[PDB]
């Protein structure tokens, strides 16, 4: 629900003296966003859910190739004719066999056949599609306030601390303004818009294996195939029929059902996990403009952290260009901000290290608190350094 | 009125058990004990983490 | 005022033991015992005979 520890993740600076941003959201990626003076905070999409799909076509591998059937027709006496050709109950077609006295036939020569075969369904490989009213999309926003490698990913501990919310949008309401407490808050009016990749593409479901398919791919493939109906048809995968047989008996064979046809185009398709009445987008994307005029900081009346500093631990690779890290506090004042700065060399005047934790600052007035810090230093090697003078404690570090 | 076998491809099955031996940064790599016997099947990979 | 391992490159002995599981042409390939545990290395090859 935040963006920490995610490896889709864009750092954001809205613009120059903006109070909005505009950006885009999708499946499995996080956003963090910076704006002078104010809170960080970390848009996200969590899920893509259609609270209403429908199929629209249903490829088969088969079975029932059992039943048979081959009327006969001598010589001369023309074609034939199978009872069977009445009802779909079997597929028939015509062929001719050399014969004659031989077989119990009066003249020698090419005589009619016309045999037929059972058809119905096994393993359906169905398929659906996906409109563009029951769209509803999830989107979660983070406030980077006081944290601790512990709190930071716990979305209770968050949400008490009003520094976290999940809230929905839809077609409907695009829009939503999520309050944050005393951060005021946040108010995005992301647009249901998507491509994203367009509906063209199709819903395809094989046994357990969802994916998405090409709408041609799948339509012009060469399988048996049904609508929404019990009725079949281009069952003519019913093949290898034709031994070129004898009127006693035409070998239908039930072609062999190799899932390779299936299976060797996979990559083509992209993967997406789907439960019965669901398909969770990831595919699809969301353009929002977070609005945050009414985005506030807070604890900006509190005093400076005057006591030592204890880094936990050394400072850890986001794979971002910034590090985390988290602080202990001797202190036993209260509430007060953290002096943690990056700073070219020791003792250095001015800053060159941004904090992604902006504003950074000690929570409890119960001593010895823990605050987790993310900054971006910069390259090269650089010092971060927390608290001034002969309290102040340091630890380098090298970016490339 | 005598053949012999020669390969065997499969279709399958057993996707069953599975096992996540952990490693955390600059601690190495991860030595799964299901590496022993050909039990199972393993992999390594990199997780981004802390 | 802690280090840790990371890798190990050896340079070696124990080349000692032996095996040849055997098979006659057309009878397949050679499964040796010693494929069981690393306690030894197996690698298969032909040879002409009769």
């Amino acid at each position: 629900f935040n963006c920490l520890g995610m490896s889709n993740r864009d750092f954001l600076e809205g613009v120059s003296g903006a109070t909005w941003v505009d950006l885009v959201l999708e499946g499995d990626s996080c956003v963090t966003i910076m704006s002078k003076d104010k809170p960080t905070i970390d848009v996200k999409m969590m899920n893509m859910e259609a609270a209403n799909l429908a199929e629209v076509r249903s490829y088969c591998y088969l079975a029932t190739v059992s039943d048979l059937s081959t009327k006969a027709a001598c010589p001369t006496m023309g074609e034939a004719h199978n009872d069977k050709r009445a009802d779909p109950a079997f597929v028939c077609r015509q062929g001719v066999v050399d014969r004659g006295w031989g077989n119990g036939c009066g003249l020698f020569g090419k005589g009619s056949i016309d045999t037929c075969a059972k058809f119905a369904c096994s393993t359906k490989a169905i398929g659906r599609t996906i409109l563009k009213e029951n769209i509803k999309y999830e989107v979660a926003i983070f406030v980077h306030g006081p944290t601790t490698v512990e709190s930071h990913g716990n979305y209770s501990t968050q949400v008490g601390a009003t520094q976290a919310g999940r809230f929905s949008i839809t077609p409907a309401a695009p829009s939503y303004t999520l309050k944050l407490g005393e951060y005021g808050e946040v108010t995005v009016d992301c647009e249901p818009r998507s491509g994203i990749d367009t509906n063209a593409y199709y819903v395809m479901t094989v046994g357990t294996k969802t994916f998405l398919v090409h709408r041609e791919w799948f339509m012009d493939l060469n399988l048996p195939w049904s609508s929404a109906g019990s009725t079949v048809w281009r069952n003519r995968e019913t093949l290898m029929e034709f031994e070129e047989p004898h009127a006693t008996k035409q070998s239908v064979i039930a072609l062999g059902s190799q899932e390779g046809a299936l299976h060797q185009a996979l990559a083509g398709a992209i993967p997406v996990e789907f439960s019965s009445n669901t398909v969770k987008l990831t595919s699809g994307h969301l353009k929002c403009r977070v609005k945050m005029e009414k985005l506030q900081l807070k604890g900006t009346t509190y005093g400076v952290c005057s006591k030592a500093f204890k880094f936990l631990g050394t400072p850890a690779d986001t794979g971002h260009g910034t590090v985390v890290l988290e602080l202990q506090y001797t202190g036993t004042d209260g509430p007060c901000k953290v002096p943690i700065s990056s700073v070219a060399s020791l003792n250095d005047l001015t800053p060159v290290g941004r904090l992604v934790t902006v504003n950074p600052f000690v929570s409890v007035a119960t001593a010895n608190a823990k605050v987790l810090i993310e900054l971006e230093p910069p390259f090269g090697d650089s010092y971060i350094v927390v608290g001034r003078g002969e309290q102040q404690i340091n630890h380098h570090w090298h970016k490339s």
